[PDB]
């Protein structure tokens, strides 16, 4: 039942990659992945199974190989039963080809071949995961020059399988695409745009169990990735202490080089793509890594892994594990502020915030910055230094003195009348 | 397993109400409750089970109906053996009448009915709930003057059923009572007074199992509900982020027009009925409105629904949320304070609070609220503004400047002489 | 589903002592322990199984009971199965027999004696615990002047049994010794040292399920328990409202006369033995007191026994509640601390800390301490008093005024020029 993944690896000097790490019914993590000895199309890749035992991950069993086919990327994870899935697309015909287990990794049985019909592939990727009496595999498609989101889906318990909804068709090439259920009807979306160069992931939500979908633009943050490369998301669902639900969604970045995660409200999900908060790195990520999978404890904890390049022809897995923290309930951009003003932020909460942090600094994109309490200094005559916080059941007002932050009076970080700010920038966090 | 009712409602323009909301063995949310074509006694109620599918409530099946007599409220929930209860009672009669389904709501099977005996009648109300070996439904009698709260109970899985433990009996007309096993032999009750007119409910406990009750007296909070219509309570358990339990209380006030919860440390509750905090609107609730239920995930987390009314014939189910954030260890009321005095607060908390709050206002009823910090002005002489905090393993200790609150120094909330407050009042909020 | 075991108690006038709390299939707490009318060895000990029931601890079954043999302490817990195992060491034989049962604590089965072999004896001692296939009963045990810390275990769900791991092995007489898996091939161990006098618990660990061990030294916290008497350590898991891991070491003081627990992250918990957090006292324990044990529910919420003499022939299970609140993520030492100065601190989070508190105390063990903001007094010229705070993703900052705290301008705990404190100490606690 405990679980830890700090500094926990994969690697045997294989190309191991493009996989999902879950959980068995009897609590034991899992692997199922890519094993080659090249990345480069049509080479050798078979999908293979290995578990978390001991602290060391097993001698992977084998679940489909075929000389000299190329087993691409392998999507599944745990189903309701426990009946584990996993899918993966030869490379040689486009086909989707669908595994199951039912002994828990041991054996495994061919259930479903995807024909291409008139498309150019199928392409399986992403964790599976289960939509009322459904269990899906996701899966991106080209036809030439149109490209479509669609999911492979079972009713029974995954002995047969059909393609199923219909994410997105049209001109722009969006492949892997993570699907969370949040739920009742409501499932979000984060997908891949192309190569993932520019910066950008676009973000998807169904209220229907995947019967429609919109589109609800690029996700985005007040400091976002530049023009960066960012591949393979994936998401998910927590709760916070007192069940204010969150999103997490987890991304590669091939510029930087790290794999990161950020949040956002699902309140603010549902409204639109806008609302997600500042990234945070969990792991570097040289060239060619990750391909992030989580598996969520206690609504709360969340176990990660990523798959990471050791050279153009080795790579491995490696776990990690997220610590979220209180999540702000409420939180507002950096906003520029000045002295002797009076700030009205509408807080959009249930009940009052019991708890309020203001702090300073002095960019919209700052390395650090100062928590705001109210002081004082003397330059000549009588003056507040930050800020006095009115709470109520609407807004934080915040009153800001003749500096919004400094005094001269402290070592090191606020010594000088050149720390006493007449502006700035403030961010606001709220938890209930 | 994850769930979202932010917004969700059950609405077909039929009279839906009295009922219950619980969660099925498989994750899924049902209601069971009374469906009619009006509210009056001997009009055409029957007792009917929707299932939350894919965010749409299922269109309902049929519990028990019977020309030409009138199912009224709605009791039950979800048993441990994943059978669903759903008890009722004929108007016409006063009789029990008791239905169990084993295949989650697509077939019921009448297994009890309860003759009035002498009693007036037996009115079925309420989440039903385990005690031990037994299973429960509430009910409230009337024999002329005379009103009883009772238990009608099973000890084999809902099988065969029998009046139980009495919970009171006397001249007070308590009906609509909320039970909640807190546990190891603690049960605690919130219950309706009558018509609800007067701004109170009844606190009761048990303390081995419904054996024997004591009459706690009011539920009583700083500030009540004045003389207000307080209808149908409904109770839930949670625990914070470090093991502290509270009890929520929901109800529905029928002069205001909103459902509302508070909350109690379980410590307090079980020493008495004074403790309770703030009421929290989570909903609207017009006229003859709500009759709440919740479903709690993860000790954290309530999902909730209450019926409301859209005329005098015309009703429906409307779901919703809860955040509850972090509930203080230890809150004090809104307390007087003057300047330069000492104040110590007893904290009743296992080790010192890690976390400590001070907040300002000029009444013990306010609608906003200023976070104290210890600050300075000078009117003519140095003076210190707000509060220095002490912190121990037994007591909180305050020390107020010549100010309680205030500067005049900080935009907007705090800018001028006027705003240098002597006295007022204080409010504590420590989380350990 | 809920407990609450604020005021629980089992006693009936025996000599009841030394045995495990914990938790069956269907909810229930129970107990397995040693049942006498002494403690002496060669005394009357029977090992006896109760269940909590209404509140109520049930009239004990006998588990195992001989003339004229005296069972000594009663390790065990339930098996993932939801088989209950007890094991006791016989004080005539120095043998172990091992008991099970399917029906929970209803009928009793004995499955296995340990022979001492070449030893003087094997002793059970403490909560069970699952590593992977395994289950284990911890044994200590002694020939002539070598020590020896074991595992008794089971691969096959407790039908046959067999000495495996062997934790320590040399000529220190450490005993009673606590396992906590952490897990993925990581287990902990706080080992009793001999008589206990000395003030040390023994810290050890495992990365790969009991195969090798590492002696970490021993616990160390800032605040120690000097040389007093320490008994029966027992640890506990549980994590942060965002997921962050720690470890809780509950343990005896026969000194002081109480029961405490301290905490650790097991991050630095798995980098060495200090880094403990201070002492909280849980319980009275007078005389030959306590043998603590745990369940945690929802990995955040503690329940807790131990045994307290009434006299020195009778003695009962006494039951509490852990009240953890939000454990830092990062906290400091009580560290000096002077004037305008500038404190650097390496807070080692996965991000920048959403919350931080800064304290302080004249000394680095103090009784009381105060909340630092960072204030403002005048004896002649301008001075702050208290501290400004930076943070950042790697480091916390400090910058001290004039005065590290106080102003000589708030009642009662800082009224005078007295309370302007140049120097002190400061104690940082960070929260993502």
């Amino acid at each position: 039942i405990p679980h830890r993944l700090v500094g926990k690896a994969l690697y045997e000097s294989y190309y191991d990659h493009f996989g999902q790490m879950d959980i068995l019914s009897d609590g034991s993590l899992y692997l199922i992945y890519r094993r080659a000895t090249e990345h480069v199309g049509g080479s050798d890749g078979r999908v293979v199974f290995s578990k978390l035992e001991g602290g060391i991950w097993s001698a992977p069993t084998i679940v489909a190989q075929a000389g000299g086919q190329d087993f691409r990327d392998v999507a599944g994870g745990t189903m309701p039963s426990g009946r584990i899935v996993a899918a993966s697309t030869v490379y040689e015909t486009g086909e989707v080809k669908v595994y199951v287990s039912d002994d828990s990794g041991v054996t495994w049985v061919h259930k479903f071949t995807l024909a291409r019909g008139g498309a150019d592939y199928n392409f399986a990727h992403g964790k599976s995961f289960q939509v009322g009496a459904r269990y899906v595999i996701p899966l991106y498609a080209a036809t030439g020059v149109n490209y479509e989101l669609k999911w492979l889906e079972s009713s029974d318990g995954g002995e047969t399988w059909g393609e199923g909804s219909t994410i997105y068709s049209g001109n722009t090439p969006y492949n892997e695409t993570s699907y969370l259920p949040v739920g009742d009807g409501v499932i979000l979306a984060v997908a891949r745009v192309g190569s993932g160069a520019g910066g950008a992931l676009r973000q998807f939500i169904s209220l229907d169990d995947g019967g429609t979908w919109t589109d609800q633009g690029n996700v985005t943050a007040q400091n976002g990735d530049s023009t960066d490369i960012l591949v393979a998301p994936s998401l998910s669902y927590i709760y916070s202490e007192g069940g204010t639900p969150h999103v997490v969604l987890l991304y590669t970045n091939r510029t930087t080089h790290f794999c990161y995660y950020r949040t956002i409200l699902l309140a603010k999900a549902v409204a639109g793509s806008s609302g997600w908060t500042e990234r945070v790195p969990v792991y570097s990520a040289p060239a060619a890594s990750g391909y992030t999978s989580q598996v969520v404890l206690g609504g709360r904890r969340i176990l990660g892994n990523l798959f990471r390049e050791t050279s153009s022809t080795t790579s491995g897995a490696y776990q990690f594990e997220v610590y979220l923290g209180g999540v702000p309930d409420f939180e507002s951009d950096w906003f520029s502020v000045s002295s002797n003003s009076l700030y009205t932020l509408s807080h959009g909460l249930q009940r009052s915030p019991r708890r309020v942090v203001v702090e300073f600094a002095r960019s919209s994109s700052p390395s650090t910055w100062n928590i705001v309490m109210p002081s004082y200094f003397n330059d000549g005559g009588h003056k507040g230094s930050g800020a006095q916080v009115e709470v109520g059941s609407l807004n934080i007002r915040l009153g800001t003195g003749a500096a919004v932050w400094g005094t001269g009076y402290f070592g090191g970080i606020d010594n000088s009348a050149t720390t006493r700010f007449a502006t700035g920038y403030y961010r606001v966090r709220a938890w209930i």
